[PDB]
Order: structure tokens, then C-alpha cells, then sequence
């Protein structure tokens, strides 16, 4: 009806969309599990049921799975979030997560890519040379076998790919038509099992490769003369006065049926594991036996490595490999955000229930000796899983041959179409070279290096040693696609919406623990290698990225964490649960350009204690166009003069016409966007009467304008000439904060921030509150902090000009009375506190009418009238 | 003469010095050196020796002696930067690291500091019940003596410190007395070795706890009546037809000298690791022997535990962690920076050089069965290297439980002043309990915590078990430390100047490299676990942190680390080696306050690929005070706007009196200190003729002196409207780029960025140069990028505009004609690029009088008469 195939999209199938079809059975279904039934479902799945007894075979299949799926649900995320790109899977990866999680994937799902290429070319071997066509001698018969085939394979998918893209529906035929007659095996097998029997040595298990009759002796013409057995155990082979060794004599061989009826209850005998060492003869724990030893024969079948549960989780690891390649035919999708994490799971459910059914189905219907067999022994060199089949085991051995050599090939242009994909994006510098591609657009040297490390791992040529590479190498791409997700679902990454119905980043950061586990179990060795390779090529791809974006490679690298902080600081609830003062200092430049307040820097640290953001801002009356050389020049001192008072901030400085409006500029374009201020440390103008130009207090009261719209904070010190340095100290004080009616927030919260520091950590604290929401926050604070309270009332009219301000506000949501009555706050306020070290105090707000200006500020003086050390305070905004 | 101490000091210490002797040798030499010198060289390393073989030995102590060294480096590059805090070593660590290194590292030495006072529990246990005053029944003892022990140090601690404090001298002398009766004992053994015999039957070992005379017999009254042996090998107990067992029968009992002579040479025999599994008979390789085994009598000594290199190497570790005590006396010193560094380095040294004198010594001094016995036995149960001492083992047997009762004390006193310090800085919020102190500055509830865990870990009644607790604890706080100063030397992290003579970054890299592999080799179990521990405190306190500071938990984590690398930013070299434009977009608001140009961000966004930084920045007419409703709304359009465009980056809007005075505020005060742009986008002002007011071209030259003298660069975009929008492509197209006579960089690096983006992908590049070491210049960039080169020459007064410029550079270091050679230049411009899709086109200077500015406008407008699209340039910086 329709042709189809389960290979990669590479960058060949992505500049095609970069220039300018099937739904979910074909197109994400059917590539994930042509690509996840692998070889060891039918070499090692009944080795590692046997050695490991059903229950501990279920769990370890459980666990992989279990990796395997949350693998699958961060990666449904990661398709859905955003539109899926035209290429494979490594291309929504890195869409998804950035380059550098995108470069550090790509790369450890190549070289299990890779070593999977190896694997099944060393698993064909092991089928054509073992089962199809007949220890040592072995691994290097495997290795001329299958560097011969790996050159085979390689110029096929160099000279033919069309025709592997053609024969995938055959391969996944062949898969599905072995895996069918399995299931009908097993199925046969509950009536009428197969008549597959085996000689057993009374406990012991002998081999069937040479022998014909599991009987000590034959008789041809009615003469007993000894069966072959006899020559295997015997250096006599003729009975006359036989010298048989220790157990021949004794025990008895037996026929045990080898594959009992699926009902027959076999499964009650071979549900513990055995984890025999190497050499141990196979025992079964069913058949009589004597207890003499010494017998060491060559026909005993012996464990051939020594087997561990996680020698086993590693063994068995590779079979659910493959998730990745459900989303490598993406390009031809209709529904690519609907069809991806729908196939995805489906097939990986599908693989998973054949497992744990076959798993089951093992356990109850092979022998407990015939499954610790490894390499089909015992039953005249048949495949295990082939004695449970309809037609023949023939059915199985050559639909695995021909299905392992087609993953081999699968494998062999997936990883080379990989690599120039990682190559042509120059993330890695040096890998450039295999940006090359062939005049239809298929990799050449990509294909070379990929030749050269299968055969690598052919060298190698055992399955049992290989597969732990491949595994720890898809588990590190499998724990980096779990733990990004996490990430960015945590810290609210932008462009990071994933729009699945059931991702929770629980469930990716549960996957990359449990597979991180499998890992280290597997092989911490390796894995410990594993993980600094793969946090080397992170690191190094975001230097790379740092020097191509930026231009330098470290600075370029602090400038990309500042931008990106900030980028995701945008995207955020603007609000914060708490207030707390980020505080633009405004320092004043005589026309000497030199710091004419420096205590205004010293408070600040103090304030800040050396932690927060600090942005100290300076207008420089003149003309930008021939003051830059000044501007600098001021700049460097300001900087020097915030070193030297353990100031830890930024400097700006604006050349301006007009210094009211220099400041009106600085106030609201200080920071960059998320690293805004949210106070303004004024210095109070000192002798605003006794300077002629009406514009000092003018422009005081202007500044307090431009913060009270903006929605600042504001901190106005006054007689700063007299506040103390960092190097001296008090011996004892009372920071005296006499909050007034309203904006109690902030004139609580500062002088805890002081007292928090060594100057004034010495000094005591008194609220003297004057004037019932608020009330109740200052007692939970001031049971936060411990400092001390006083209340002392008076009447309306002396705060008439604050309630006349706060009233304001309440309907939102004179100058005689007004002086007559900051000399009573004055009265209260010094025969209170006249001798306090720091003086905090509420303010109101300037009049509407800019005429009474020269009201305010009298106002303000008079209130103010013998204070030591004043800090006027002004909330502005939410808090 | 002077009386000293080698506790640590904690809070208590720290407030004086915050409120406001000895040097080197008595300061950090012997406080260091009493600490190290632990109970392992006197209980376990003899056995170490014994198991491992000379050779393993001495790779163990060099391996553990080279993991303490590197760390004791990068202790002493932090104890050198800055002013040494008067507190223990957590408060340099602290001061040192942030706050965030500081609690992990005080948290991880802090449980080893309290499994050490566990330890040494554990082995003035040992002392006094195996050889002072004699299976599960001595552990159970243990268990039983131990919490009996742990109890009463606990009250000794909580009354009296000021008396561990007066006797500390007294447990270095006994210490160094232990040490020098070793040295004594092996010195003395050569000519005259002790007379400490030790029963061998053949090659397997006996024990002399209960047996007399190594002999199958003695003669009492010339009765040749058999040994009390002869009943423990033989249940007849008479002689009288002795059923005795097989091995004793056919061997022969020696009395073999158990100390030989250091001049013997025994080293040739116990050069080899022995790792004999648990249970196994001791057996040395040198005398006769029979071969018949199976009698398994209680006589025979025997292998304790199944000992492994990778289990010595952690049971000796907890012998060299103590460097840490080396500055835990670091108020009372002279010269901080210079004793601290010597002191522990010299200390580090003797201790090194004591353990592997002593590792040759026993290698040539005990026999090679005495070695591997680790509980004293078969020498009548007395101390192995108790047997090598001048006067008698019992000089060893006091010292060391002396010793070891007095490290107890001071691990019982170290543990909770630290866990103390860690709460009174408030770093973790839920210890806080434990700031809880006495009347005279002692923890209370701190001992209490310490005693319960010191209890949990003495119910493991065994050195051979707490010993690798202890040591991977220490192991992740050396871990730690020697990370921070590697990451903090790389990264250029403020304020790290370690001002020392032989520190550098690669000598902490390789000691963190050790110290992990040390840990993982131990075992990976608690290895990982103790990494995510560390992990999860050091990520727990940079959260509280963030909350403390700015007030919200994941905002003030994003915030913190954006000013982090801002501040890391700052004190850098502040050119980079490349340069790459970091675009400041200026918007022009209309009347409406919307966006009179999106294409500008469109282009913003082409030029950058969505990476880098971006800053939009627009300037609202009008005053403050009564516009900020305007002005929020404005920003939330154009940050919409740049959404939709695709632009990452930040939007900043200034209300100002004058547009031109507001763009000369955002050109030169935009961003924070570091995230500094360098190049100005700007719209060409279409219709500047057409306007009567004549502040349209007045403002743009207003503003293009502004970017020359601020130094950035400049792109003014021409017929914006014509620009290509980010859905829609270009078929094939050519930017031509024409480099006049200056500024090659920028204009061979615009249409690489925009040829990269996939709107302007399928376009090829053309440079029509115009007018040598700028040429080469060129050349190479092209051969980096591969595009295509051309020359066009013409005459020089048709680019005087241009040249004159040129000259005023040289000497730094005619509108008629202008305008008729600027048709010149039109002419050559159209006819090569008439149907070009965008023109990059060189600028020249706005002329030095502001007269000119309608001549320069004319100028340009004829310069770019007929052009479709261009872009003209204008480099001012260096590049
Ligand atoms: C297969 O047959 C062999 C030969 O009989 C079994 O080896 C023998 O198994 C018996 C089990 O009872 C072992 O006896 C044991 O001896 C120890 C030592 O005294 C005793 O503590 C136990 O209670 C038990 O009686 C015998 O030692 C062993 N022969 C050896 C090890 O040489 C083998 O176990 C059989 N396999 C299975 C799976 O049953
Ligand atoms: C202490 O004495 C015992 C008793 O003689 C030693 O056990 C025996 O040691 C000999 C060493 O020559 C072993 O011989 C070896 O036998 C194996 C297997 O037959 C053979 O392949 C070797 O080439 C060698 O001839 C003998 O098996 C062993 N007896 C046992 C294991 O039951 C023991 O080695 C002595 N210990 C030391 C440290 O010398
Ligand atoms: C072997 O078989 C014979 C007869 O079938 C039986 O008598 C004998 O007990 C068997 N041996 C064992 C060890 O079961
Ligand atoms: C035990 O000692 C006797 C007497 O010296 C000697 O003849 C015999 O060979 C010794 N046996 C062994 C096994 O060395």
C-alpha cells in the first residue's frame, strides 16, 4: 500500500524545510519499534531469565523500562514544546534545550548509536557462526567475521541506502513474523510442547553438540557396547575393564525434556536467581544425584561469564534502546505534536509488554538449565528461544539474522547522518571536517569515523562487554534529556511551555535519578568517565557559543550568564512576596567633577552590607559631544571612591544639559530590565537658603517628585557630613525610628538592615510610633526581628499635614498650621531623641501646587531642627 | 614557659575580635601536628602494613598524604587572601568561598569531625579492653564502653573545657613519646631485638594467649607430659593414645622470633599484599609445611575481615585529616598569612615523613605474621607495635590511649563550636536551635547534636567501619575545598587574589581530581550520597541566600546570579579580541506612542539571529511626572512588538523634555556596567526635506555625533519600509557591500550575520571595494567566511569627503565638490547595484562645523539617491 522506512532526518532532510505526511502507526510508531526490538530479545532475554530467575529477570526489565518511559515523557515534552523541526530527534533536542544540552545529547547518543552498529554486527556474527553455520578461537572467529561485515555494512550504506530505506518494512516483518512465532511457541507449547530433550549427568548438565543417546549405552546388533558418552567420560571406550572418572560411575544420564508444557509448573523451580561464577557446571536442582567430585569433563556446560544483577541490567540495557528513533522520521508528520509522544509511548508499551510477557513465558516453558545456557548448547546447538516457536526454530534464527543485520544498518546510517547533523550546526569546532556530505547529501567522513569506532567495538567481540558501553552511553543521552527538562520547567526557563497533558518535571527528574542509578550500578567506573565527558563537551560547546556570540571566551561566558539571568528574570510575576531596597545612590559632582558626598557611598554600605545591587548614578552638567573625556574621568574616580568604601555595585553617568533633568533620566533608566532599582539615596541640600539659585531646592523637591511618579523609594539622608565610616564603630546608641502615621514597611526594615552591620551593630533600637492595619504587621516584624517598641500618641492637627496626604490616599484607592505644627513633631521628636546616633522619620509627600516648594522644604528644615543624623524616608510604591 | 592550646575557636572568639600572639611553631605547627598524629598509627597501622605488603603501603600514605597536601595548598591560598578572620578555619573558609562553599564545607568536616570523636571513642576502647585490662561479645563490650565512654567525655567537655584546654600540652607529649619509642624500639631492635616469641605450627600461625612453650610437650619432673597446646589440638589431653587432629600430627610447633632484628631483613618477605578473605588462617610463606587440612581449631589467628586495598586506603585516611586544626587557633597569631601557610605545610611534611618511615620500619623490624594480626595477639597479647619500643610495649599501650582519649576531647570540642558557628551565621535557617550558647560562650544544644550522632556511629563498634565514614566526609571537605579555589581562580571570581608563593589553579584541580577518585575508589555507595548531600546544602543555602537578599526565593536566585556575573564582569580587561555588535535599536514613538518603524526590530532581529544583547530604547516627549501611565503602556508595546518580531533583549523608555537630549541619555546610559552596547541602529528620517520643521535632520546628526563620540558604532537603516519581514525569504538576491576607504571590519561582518539568518540564507555577498593593510585585513575574513571579493578603483577627489576624514585620523594619532562627486559615487554605485537587495554602505563623519549638517544631509541623501535599500555604516570604535 505505502512505503515507508525508520531511519534519521539528518541536516539533509532540514535544509529542505530551511529552503521552503504519514500519521502515527507509520510514522512514530512503527520507527521507535523496528528500533527497540533489538538483538538480545532473542539472544539473551532467556540467558538472562535463566540466570537471574523470573522475578529478578521482571525487575530488571521493570527498572529499564522504567527509565525508558519517563525518558520518553521528557522527550513528548520536549516534542511538543514549540514547533518540531523538519529534522531527526537530535534537532527537537536542541531546539528544545539549547545548544549546548543539544551538542552534549547529540554526542552520547552517537557513540551509543555507534556501539549499537557494533553490537548487532557482532550479534549476526554470533548467529551465522553459532546456529546457522559452524573459547578463544571463538572471539577471534567473531572478530574477522564481523570487521568483514561491519566493511560489507558500510559500503552498503554508502553504495545503496535507497534500497536499506526500501527493506526496513522487510526487516520489521521479519521482527514481527519471529516475535509472532514466539508467542505461537509458547502458545503450542501448553498442549503439545516440543520434543526437544537433553542429556543431564544426574544433577549435572551434559552438552548434546557430539552425543546421540542420553544412555550409557547403545546397543547396534544386540551387542551393549558404550554410547559415544562413554568416550567423553571414559578412556576406555570399550567397557572391558572401563576406567571411568569419579561421577560417570555413580550417577545417572537422563533425558530431561527440555522445553516442559507451559502449564506443566515447570516455573515454581527457576524463579531464584543462580549468578554462578565462571566454569561452574550447570546444575539442576530437580534430578538425583551423588555427592562424589573431582570429574572435571569437557562436555559439562559451564557458565561462560560470571554473572551479576548488574552485569545483567547492563547485558539487557541495549533492548530498550531506541526511543529517539520514534521521532527520527519527524519531518514526514502531519501531527507532529500529537503524533510524537502518542507513538512514542505506545511502542515503548508494546516493547515493554512483550518483554514482560516473555520474560513469563521463559520462566514456565524452558527448563531451568536449558535457559542459563548461553550459547544453545544442550539441545544439539539449537537457539533457546527457537525450541518455542510454531513452524521450527529456523523461523527465529533467520528472521534474528536478517533483523539484527538490518538494525546494523539502521545503526550505520543513523549515526553517520548524526554527526554531520552535530557538524554542519558548528556547535563543536572541530568536528567542521564532517560537515562534508556526498552529492545527494549523505555523509562521507562522518560514516569513516563511525566505521572506525564500530570497529572499535568490534574488537571487542563478545555482546556480554559490549553492551555495557552502548547502554552507559544512551543512559548518559537519556539522564541529559531528563534533567534539562527539569531544569528548565524549574527555573522557568523562556520558550519552555510544554504542552503535554501529562508532564510534570517530577516525573523527567525521577527518570534521570533512576537511570543515573542504573548507570553507576552498571558500571560507576565507566559512568563517572561518561559523565565528565559529557559535562567537558557542555561546557566546552557553551564556551564556544560564548566566543561566537560575544566575541571573548570567559568574558563572553560571564556576559551570556548575565543576559540569560536577566532574560529569565523577565518573564516572571513582576512582584515580589518581599521588599527589599536596591538602592540607586545619586551622588552629587561639584564642577570639580569629585564626589561631594562620599558618606552618601559609606551609608549605602552600610545599608546594602556589602551584598545587593547598588547603582551609583551622576549627572554631569554640559554637552555630551565635548565632555566624554570628563565623563570617563569622573566615572574612574566614582568607581575608585566605591572600592574604597566597600561599595559592591555599577556607576552611571549621564552627560546632561540640565541636571534636573539629567536625574529624571537616571531615576527610571537605571538597570537593565529586571535589574531594576527600587530606592533613591538622596543627600540633603545643605544651605538650600543660604545658596541664592532657587534651583537647589527646586531641583530636590524635583528629584522627590520624578520618585514619588515612578513608584520609588526614597531615602533622603540629611546632615551626612557627620554620619560615621566603616572602619570606626558605636559604643552605644538607640537607631530611634519614629514612624509616623503612615509607611511603616520600610522605616522598620532599615534599621534592622543597619544594625546588621558592624557599625552599627553595637546600638540598640527604638520605635517611637506616633500614629489599625499596619499596627499589626509592625508586631509580627518586630517579633521577627526582636527589637524594641514605644508608643507615644498626640494629637491630630501636629500631623495634620501626613493625615492630610494619607487621607489622600484612601479616597484615591495650611502653611501657618503646617509650621505651627512640625514645631510640636520637632518638641516630641528631640525631648525624645535629640541624643540618638541615627534618626529614622516618615515624610509627606511634596504639595501638588509647585509654589509651595519653599513651604515643603521649610517644612522639612524645621522638622529636622536638631537632629544629629537624619534619615527622611518616603515608601512610594506597594511593599 | 608558655601555655597553648589546639581546640578551634568558634562564635565566641569570632565576637571579640568583631567587638575590638603565639607564631608559627606553637600557633598551627603543633596544633596541626596533634591532631593528625592519630589513634590509627598506633592500632591499625601495623596491620595496613602487614595486609598491603611495604610497596602498597607506602602508595597508600603517599596517595592519602598527597590528597591532604594539595588541600593543605589551596587551604593556604585561601588563608593568604584577605584579612584571616579570627574564628576557626569554617570562618576563612567562609570568607574566603561565600557563604554557599562555606556551609558545605563547615557541614561535611563537621560530621567528620564528629565520626572522628566517634573513632577515637572506638579506639581508647580497644586500647583498654584488649591489652590494658581483657566475637559479637567484644562488640557488644565495645558498644557497652563506648556510650559508657562517649557519656562521661561529654560531661567532661560540657564542665571544664578550660581543663582540656590546660592538658592538650599533655597529650602532645604523650603523642610524641608514643612516636619516639617507635623510633626507639626500631633503632634498638637491629643489634639487640626484645625477646617476643611467637608458636607457628608448620606454616599456620598460633596464638599465645593461653599456650606457654611452643613445644608439642613439656617435662615437669622429667615427664614428658604434652602441652596445654597439645588439649586445644587433641581432646585426649593425656597422651595416652592421642586421637589428635590431622594438621598437628605431621607439622612441627617453632618458637619463631616475632621481632627480628632490622638488620634481618625480613622486608624481602612481606614486600607482597597478602588480602587473605575473612577467616582465613595466617600463614607465613617461609617455614615448612605439611599439606592435609580440615582441622579448623579456635587457636588459629585469623584474618578479621575481608581486607582489599580499596578498604585500606579508606581505613587509613582518618589518619592524615586534621589540616583543617592547623588554623583552628588562627586569632591568636602574629602573621596569619605567613604562619598559617608554613605551619601546615611543615606539619603536613613531619606527618608524612613520620607515616612512611614507620611503614619501612615495621616493614623491617615485625615479622611478617605479627603484622597481619590486628588485635595483638600471638605475643602473649600485647600491642604489634607495641613490641617495637626501648623500655616496654606499656610506654605505647598508655600513650596511646592517653592520646587518643585527648583527641576524643578535642573532637568532642571542635564539632560543636563549629556547629554553632554554622548557626549564628544564620547561613541555614532550620540550626538556628544550635546558636543557642552558655553563660560564657559555649554550645549547648550543638553537644548534644554532636553526642547523638558521635552515639549513632559508635553503635557501629568497629575502627575497620568508621573509618571510611570519617574518611569520606573529610574527603568531601577537602573535595570541596580544593574545588572552590580552582572554579574561583578560573572563572576570575572577585576579590580572589591568593597571594601566595607556589598556589596555582592546577595544583588544586589535581588535589579535588585525588581526593574524588579517593572517594569513589573507597566507595562509591557513600560517595555519591555524600555529593548530593554537599550538593543539596550548598544549593539550599544559595537559595537562602537569594531570599535573604532580594526577597524572593527562585526571582532572587535568577537576580543574584545576573549580578554576580555583571560584578565578575567588571574586573576584566575591557576589550575583547572580537568584536561583535551588540545592538541598542532606537525607536521612534510617534504621536500616537506607537512604534513608527517595526522593521527596525524586524532587522534588530535578522542582524542578531535572536542572540546577544539587544537593548530597544525610546524616548517619550513630555515630562515625567504626568507621562508614567504613558510610559508603562508604551513599554508593554513595544516589548509585545519585539515578541512578535522574534527579538531577545530588554526594552528601556525615557520620558523627556527633548527628544534630542532624551536619545543623548539612552546612547550613553543604557545598560548595566559591563552589558554595555556598542552599536546604534537608527531609522533614516524619510521626509526630512518635506518637513518645515526642521528638527528631524537636525536630531539624527544630533544623534549621530552623540554615537561618534561615545564611540559605538552606527547603522542607519534607509527605506526601512522596503526590508523583508521574518516569515517571507529572498529567492536570490546580493548584498553588496561597499567599503570605501575605512571601517572594513564592520562592513565584511553585517552581511555575514544577515547571510546567516534564513531570510537573507539564500542571498550571496559581493564586496565592491573601493579603495593595503586593510586589504589583507579583508582578505583574511574572507577566506574565514568564503565570500566574494571585488575591486573598483576610482579617482581620489570623487571620495574627498571620505579621504579628508582619513587624513584628520592620521595626524589625530568644498560642499560643491562633495556633492558632485557624490554623484560620481552614485553612478558607480547604481550601475554595479541597482537591483541589489540591500546596499551596506560606508558613512562619512558629520562635519566638524554644525553648518554643514543640511550640506551633510544633502550629501548623504545624493550618496543613496536610487538605492532600493541601504544600510550605511559607520564604524568610530576600534574594533
Ligand atoms: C548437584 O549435586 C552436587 C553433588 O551432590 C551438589 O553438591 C553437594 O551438595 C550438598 C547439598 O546437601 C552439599 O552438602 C552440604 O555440605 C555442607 C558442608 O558440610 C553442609 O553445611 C550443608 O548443610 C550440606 O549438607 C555438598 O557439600 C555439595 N558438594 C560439594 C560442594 O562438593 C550440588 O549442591 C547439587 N546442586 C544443586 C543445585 O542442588
Ligand atoms: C601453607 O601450607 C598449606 C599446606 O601445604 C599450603 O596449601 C597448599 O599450598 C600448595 C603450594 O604449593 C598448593 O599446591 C598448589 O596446588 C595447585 C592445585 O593442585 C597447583 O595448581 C599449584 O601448582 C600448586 O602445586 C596446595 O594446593 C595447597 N593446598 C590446598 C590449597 O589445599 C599453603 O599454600 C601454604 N601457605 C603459604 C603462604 O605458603
Ligand atoms: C540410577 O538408576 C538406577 C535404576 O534406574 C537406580 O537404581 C539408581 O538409584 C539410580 N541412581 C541414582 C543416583 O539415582
Ligand atoms: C619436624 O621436625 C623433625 C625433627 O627435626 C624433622 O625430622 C621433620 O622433617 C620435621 N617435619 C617437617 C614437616 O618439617
Amino acid at each position: 500500500m505505502a512505503n515507508y522506512t525508520n531511519l534519521t532526518q539528518g541536516a539533509k532532510e532540514h535544509e529542505e524545510a530551511e529552503n521552503i505526511q504519514m500519521g502515527t502507526f507509520m510514522g512514530v510508531y512503527l520507527p521507535c519499534l523496528q528500533n527497540i526490538f533489538g538483538v538480545i530479545l532473542f539472544l539473551r532475554l532467556t540467558w538472562v531469565v535463566g540466570t537471574a530467575g523470573v522475578l529478578q529477570a521482571f525487575a530488571i526489565v521493570l527498572i529499564c523500562c522504567c527509565c525508558t518511559m519517563l525518558t520518553a515523557i521528557s522527550m513528548s515534552a520536549i516534542a511538543t514544546n514549540g514547533v518540531v523541526p523538519a529534522g531527526g530527534s537530535y534537532f527537537m533536542i536542541s531546539r528544545a534545550l539549547g545548544p549546548e544540552f543539544g551538542g552534549a545529547v547529540g554526542l552520547c547518543f552517537y557513540l551509543g548509536t555507534t556501539f549499537a552498529a557494533a553490537m548487532y554486527i557482532l550479534g549476526a556474527i554470533e548467529i551465522f557462526l553459532v546456529y546457522i553455520v559452524p573459547s578463544a578461537a571463538m572471539l577471534n572467529n567473531m572478530r574477522v567475521y564481523g570487521t568483514a561485515f561491519l566493511v560489507l555494512m558500510v559500503l552498503v550504506v554508502f553504495i545503496g541506502v535507497r534500497y536499506v530505506n526500501k527493506f526496513a518494512s522487510l526487516f520489521l516483518a521479519c521482527v514481527i513474523v519471529s516475535i509472532l512465532a514466539i508467542y505461537a511457541g509458547a502458545i503450542k507449547s501448553s498442549f503439545a510442547p516440543p520434543h526437544f530433550p537433553v542429556c543431564m549427568l544426574g544433577n549435572r548438565t551434559l552438552s548434546s553438540r557430539h552425543i546421540d543417546v542420553c544412555s550409557k549405552t547403545k546397543e547396534i546388533n544386540n551387542m551393549t557396547v558404550p554410547s559415544k558418552l562413554w568416550g567423553f567420560f571414559c578412556n576406555s571406550s570399550q567397557f572391558f575393564n572401563a576406567t571411568c572418572d569419579e561421577y560417570f560411575v555413580h550417577n545417572n544420564v537422563t533425558s530431561i525434556q527440555g522445553i516442559p508444557g507451559l502449564a506443566s509448573g515447570i516455573i515454581t523451580e527457576n524463579l531464584w536467581s543462580n549468578y554462578l561464577p565462571k566454569g561452574e557446571i550447570i546444575e539442576k536442582p530437580s534430578a538425583k544425584s551423588s555427592d562424589v567430585l573431582g570429574s572435571l569433563n569437557h562436555e559439562y556446560v559451564l557458565v561462560d561469564i560470571t554473572t551479576s544483577f548488574t552485569l545483567l541490567v547492563g547485558i539487557f540495557f541495549p533492548s530498550v534502546t531506541g526511543i529517539m528513533a520514534g521521532s527520527n522520521r519527524s519531518g514526514d508528520l502531519k501531527d507532529a505534536q500529537k503524533s510524537i509522544p502518542i507513538g512514542t509511548i505506545l511502542a515503548i508499551l508494546t516493547t515493554s509488554f512483550v518483554y514482560l510477557s516473555n520474560v513469563v513465558l521463559f520462566g514456565a516453558c524452558i527448563e531451568g538449565v536449558v535457559l542459563r545456557d548461553k550459547f544453545g548448547d544442550a539441545v544439539k546447538g539449537n537457539l533457546v528461544v527457537g525450541t518455542l516457536s510454531w513452524p521450527s526454530p529456523w523461523v527465529i534464527v533467520i528472521g534474528s539474522f536478517f533483523s539484527t543485520c538490518g538494525a546494523g544498518l539502521q545503526s550505520l546510517t543513523g549515526a553517520p547522518r548524526l554527526l554531520q547533523a552535530i557538524a554542519k550546526d558548528n556547535i563543536i569546532p572541530f568536528l567542521r571536517v564532517f560537515g562534508h556530505s556526498k552529492a545527494n547529501g549523505e555523509p562521507t567522513w562522518a560514516l569513516l569515523l563511525t566505521a572506525a569506532i564500530a570497529e572499535l567495538g568490534i574488537l571487542i567481540a563478545s555482546l556480554d562487554l559490549v553492551a555495557p558501553i552502548l547502554s552507559m552511553f544512551f543512559l548518559m543521552c537519556y539522564l541529559f534529556v531528563n534533567l534539562a527538562c527539569a531544569l528548565q520547567t524549574l527555573l522557568r526557563t523562556p520558550n519552555w511551555r510544554p504542552r503535554f497533558r501529562y508532564y510534570h518535571w517530577a516525573l523527567s527528574f525521577m527518570g534521570m535519578s533512576i537511570c543515573l542509578a542504573l548507570m553507576f550500578i552498571s558500571s560507576w567506573y565507566y559512568a563517572i568517565v561518561a559523565m565528565v565527558i559529557a559535562g567537558m563537551i557542555y561546557k566546552y560547546i557553551e564556551y564556544q557559543g560564548a566566543e561566537k556570540e560575544w566575541g571573548d571566551g570567559i568574558r563572553g561566558l560571564s556576559l551570556s550568564a548575565a543576559r540569560f539571568a536577566l532574560l529569565r528574570l523577565e518573564e516572571g510575576p513582576p512582584h515580589t512576596k518581599n521588599w527589599r531596597p536596591q538602592l540607586l545612590v545619586l551622588l552629587k559632582l561639584d564642577e570639580d567633577l569629585h564626589v561631594k558626598h562620599p558618606r552618601l557611598l559609606t551609608f549605602a554600605s552600610q545599608l546594602k552590607a556589602g551584598k545587593g545591587l547598588t547603582i551609583v548614578g551622576s549627572v554631569i552638567v554640559g554637552n555630551f559631544l565635548e565632555n566624554y573625556g570628563e565623563a570617563l574621568a569622573a566615572e574612574q574616580t566614582i568607581k575608585h571612591l566605591m572600592e574604597a568604601e566597600k561599595v559592591k555595585g555599577f556607576c552611571q553617568l549621564v552627560v546632561a544639559a540640565k541636571l534636573r533633568e539629567g536625574i529624571s533620566h537616571l531615576i527610571q533608566s537605571c538597570g537593565l530590565g529586571g535589574m531594576k532599582h527600587n530606592t533613591v539615596v538622596m543627600g540633603w541640600p545643605n544651605g538650600w537658603r543660604q545658596s541664592e539659585d532657587a534651583r537647589a531646592w527646586k531641583t530636590f523637591i524635583g528629584t522627590v517628585r520624578v520618585t514619588t511618579a515612578a513608584h520609588l523609594a526614597l531615602l533622603v539622608a540629611k546632615n551626612i557630613s557627620f554620619f560615621p565610616s566603616n572602619v570606626e564603630q558605636f559604643s552605644e546608641g538607640n537607631i530611634d525610628v519614629w514612624w509616623i502615621v503612615h509607611d511603616g514597611g520600610m522605616l522598620m526594615l532599615l534599621p534592622f538592615l543597619l544594625k546588621q552591620h558592624k557599625v552599627w551593630r553595637k546600638c540598640s533600637i527604638r520605635i517611637f510610633t506616633v500614629a489599625m492595619k499596619k499596627d499589626l504587621a509592625t508586631f509580627l516584624y518586630h517579633l521577627r526581628i526582636e527589637a524594641e517598641v514605644e508608643v507615644v500618641e498626640m494629637h491630630d492637627s501636629d500631623i495634620s499635614a501626613y493625615t492630610y496626604e494619607r487621607d489622600l490616599m484612601m479616597e484615591q484607592r495650611s502653611n501657618v498650621r503646617r509650621m505651627h505644627t512640625a514645631v510640636k513633631l520637632n518638641e516630641v521628636i528631640v525631648n525624645k531623641s535629640h541624643e540618638a546616633k541615627l534618626v529614622l522619620l516618615n515624610m509627606p509627600g511634596p504639595p501638588r501646587n509647585p509654589e509651595g516648594d519653599e513651604n515643603y522644604m521649610e517644612f522639612l528644615e524645621v522638622l529636622t531642627e536638631g537632629l544629629e543624623r537624619v534619615l527622611l524616608v518616603r515608601g512610594g510604591g506597594s511593599e
